[PDB]
């Protein structure tokens, strides 16, 4: 499938795409305000994620650091990034269907729209000012709003026993972005699309 990744933010982001144990396409790229990056993701990919990273510094060998979403110091991500990271998540061609969602389970750094560019389903979006409204205990040192699991490392926030409920922190994310996962057992906001659809991920969709 084809994913177009568009930075509509007024600031530069460094996009990333990975399935956890491997890069998706090149794995990462600088996107200045307005730039688009088209990647190809192999059909059948399960557990793919796309995210933005902010305030990065890379040397000429693609090595460095980002204040949000860093994937072990690399420009071309092979692994997932450090929270906080708004997440576009997807699994393609699973029994004839694509599954997409946005998740705030690992916090939020940049607003995002995740939409098909082919027929047959709707997109999802989380574009509220989560960073502006972020509870004080969840604010990150480098911009962004962490999830409660990352900050407090409890069974209830991280849902480690597989039994857990919504929380005060959970409900904050859910209230600003009802279409995104707010905690591990949140009622799914997954969207089902036809197998082999194509997609656009837009950072800072409203502008
Ligand atoms: C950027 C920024 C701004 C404020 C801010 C943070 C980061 S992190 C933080 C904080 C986090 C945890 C706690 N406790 C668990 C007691 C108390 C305060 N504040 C208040």
């Amino acid at each position: 499938a084809t994913f177009e990744i568009v930075n509509r933010c007024s600031y530069t982001v460094w996009a990333a795409a990975s399935k956890g144990d491997a890069a998706l396409d090149a794995g990462g790229r600088q996107l200045n305000s307005g730039e688009s990056w088209t990647i190809n993701v192999e059909p059948g990919t399960k557990g793919g994620k796309i995210w933005a990273r902010t305030d990065c510094y890379f040397d000429d060998s693609g090595s460095g650091i980002c204040k949000t979403g860093d994937c072990g110091g690399l420009l071309r991500c092979k692994r997932f990034g450090r929270p906080p990271t708004t997440l576009a998540e997807f699994s393609l061609n699973q029994y004839g269907k694509d599954y997409i969602d946005i998740s705030n389970i690992k916090g939020f750094n940049v607003p995002m729209d995740f939409s098909p560019t082919t027929r047959g389903c709707r997109g999802v979006r989380c574009a509220a000012d989560i960073v502006g409204q972020c509870p004080a205990k969840l604010k990150a040192p480098g911009g962004g709003c962490n999830d409660a699991c990352t900050v407090f490392q409890t069974s209830e926030y991280c849902c480690t026993t597989g039994k857990c409920g919504p929380t005060e922190y959970s409900r904050f994310f859910k209230r600003l972005c009802p279409d995104a996962f707010s905690y591990v057992l949140d009622k799914p906001t997954t969207v089902t699309c036809p197998g082999s659809s194509n997609y656009r991920v837009t950072f800072c969709p409203t502008a």
